[PDB]
C-alpha cells in the first residue's frame, strides 16, 4: 500500500466515518474503496487528488468536496486581509441543476449596490461558466485584490434571458451585525393585537458573526426596557453564518423548549434547547425573513415559529439546512463532508423545506435602514406584520 494509497484512504475514511447518510447514496462504500484502490491511478499526488474527487462525486452532494492544500489554507484565512470579494454569498440552486446562485448579497456590498438580489443566478465570472463548479472554486473566481474588478453575469430567478452584466470592484465588506431602533406612532395595521402603545422595537440582524450576540443582547435589553408594544426581528438577507450566535439569539427570546435538532441517517445526534437565560420572552414578536434567509437564520426562525414565540412574516426562506465539517488530511489537503442536518423542534428538515411565513408579505415593502423602517411603519401603507 503506497503513501498515495494511504492518503486516499484518509479521504475515504473521513467520509466513511462522518458522512450524513450512512447508506452513501446507495453505494457500497467499502467496496468502492477497494475498487478505486485497484482501478484508480494514484501514482502521483495529483492523481490521488483526482481519485479522491471522483470518489466524492459519487455521493451526488455538491457540498461534499475535496480541498487541495493551497485551497484549504486559503479557505482558512478567508476574507480577512488582502483577500477581498464583491459581497456575494453563494450556494447551489434550490432544485440544484448545479447552478450557482446568489444565496444573499452582503448589505452595502458591491453586488448589492449594483442591484444584485438573493436568488439571482450567476452565469459567468470573468466569462468563466460556473455551472457545476465547486462553490470553493467559484469564490476563488470572485475574490481578488482590493480595487481589482470582476465581471459577473447574472439573471433573474427563472428568467435566463433576464440578465445583467456587472463590473464589480473588489473591496472589503463590513457587515454590521445589528442595528436597532424604536418606531413611534406605528400605524394600527402594524401593531400586535391589544397593543397599548403605538410603538414597535426593530432589530435588524444582518449577519451572525462574533459580534452578533453582544449587539443583539443590548438591543433586546433596551427595547424591553422602553416597553415597546412589539418587536420586529429582521433576518431577511441573512446567510446565517455563526451557528452558535443564532442559538444565543434564540435563547434571548425563548425560555423553554427545544430550538434545533442535529440529525443524520442514524437519527438525532444532538439538540439545543432554551436554557432559561431569556431577555424577553413576553413582548409580541414578528420575524422578517425572505429567500435570502439561510442556515443559522433559518434555524433561528424555525425555533421561534415552532415554539410559538413569534410570527414569521415575509417569504419562505432558502432551505439551506445542511452542515459540513472540514476534515484535514495528512498532507495539508482536506475534505469538506456534509455530516448532518438541521431540523426544527418539530423534527422537520430545514433543508429544502426552509421556514414558511405565517404572514405572507412582499419582502421588499420594508426597508432595512432605521429611518426608513419607521417611516413605513407609521405610514398609511404599513404592513400588517402581525
Amino acid at each position: 500500500v503506497t503513501s498515495e494509497q494511504l492518503l486516499f484512504l484518509e479521504a475515504w475514511r473521513a467520509v466513511d466515518r462522518a458522512y450524513v447518510d450512512k447508506s452513501f447514496n446507495g453505494q457500497s462504500w467499502f467496496k468502492l474503496r477497494e475498487t478505486y484502490l485497484k482501478k484508480e491511478p494514484m501514482d502521483r499526488r495529483a492523481q490521488t487528488y483526482d481519485a479522491i474527487r471522483k470518489l466524492l462525486a459519487v455521493l451526488d452532494d455538491p457540498f461534499t468536496r475535496f480541498l487541495e492544500p493551497s485551497r484549504l489554507a486559503a479557505l482558512r484565512r478567508g476574507t480577512a486581509g488582502s483577500v477581498t470579494g464583491v459581497g456575494l454569498e453563494i450556494t447551489y440552486d434550490g432544485g440544484s441543476g448545479k447552478d450557482v446562485v446568489v444565496l444573499t448579497p452582503a448589505p452595502g456590498g458591491p453586488a448589492e449596490k449594483a442591484g444584485a438580489r438573493a436568488g439571482d443566478v450567476i452565469v459567468t465570472v470573468d466569462g468563466t461558466a460556473v455551472k457545476g463548479l465547486s462553490l470553493y472554486d467559484v469564490s476563488d473566481l470572485l475574490q481578488g485584490e482590493a480595487d481589482s474588478q470582476v465581471e459577473v453575469v447574472l439573471h433573474a430567478p427563472g428568467a435566463p434571458s433576464n440578465t445583467r452584466t456587472l463590473q464589480l470592484t473588489r473591496q472589503k465588506v463590513t457587515i454590521n451585525p445589528v442595528t436597532f431602533t424604536t418606531c413611534s406612532n406605528v400605524a394600527a395595521a402594524a401593531l400586535p393585537p391589544g397593543a397599548a402603545k403605538q410603538q414597535l422595537g426593530y432589530v435588524r440582524l444582518a449577519t451572525f458573526n462574533s459580534n452578533t450576540t453582544a449587539a443583539a443582547q443590548q438591543a433586546f435589553t433596551e427595547l424591553s426596557k422602553q416597553g415597546v408594544a412589539g418587536l420586529v426581528l429582521d433576518i431577511r438577507n441573512n446567510g446565517g453564518g455563526l451557528f452558535p450566535a443564532g442559538v444565543n439569539v434564540a435563547r434571548m427570546l425563548v425560555d423553554r423548549g427545544d430550538l434545533v435538532l442535529i440529525a443524520d441517517s442514524q437519527g438525532i445526534r444532538d439538540i439545543y434547547s432554551a436554557d432559561g437565560n431569556s431577555i424577553d420572552s413576553a413582548t409580541p414578536l414578528v420575524v422578517l425573513v425572505n429567500r435570502g434567509t439561510a442556515s443559522a437564520s433559518e434555524v433561528l426562525a424555525g425555533a421561534l415559529k415552532d415554539s410559538k414565540r413569534g410570527l414569521i412574516a415575509g417569504e419562505r426562506t432558502f432551505g439551506k439546512g445542511l452542515i459540513q465539517t472540514v476534515v484535514d488530511l495528512s498532507d495539508g489537503s482536506g475534505v469538506a463532508v456534509t455530516v448532518a442536518r438541521y431540523q426544527t423542534p418539530a423534527g422537520v428538515d430545514i433543508n429544502k423545506i426552509g421556514v414558511s411565513p405565517d404572514v405572507q408579505l412582499d419582502p421588499e415593502v420594508l426597508p432595512t435602514d432605521l429611518e426608513g423602517v419607521c417611516r413605513v411603519l407609521g405610514s398609511d401603507a404599513a404592513p400588517r406584520l402581525f
